[PDB]
């Protein structure tokens, strides 16, 4: 989820 990156 962080900046849309994986988590």
């Amino acid at each position: 989820g962080l900046l849309g990156i994986t988590d």
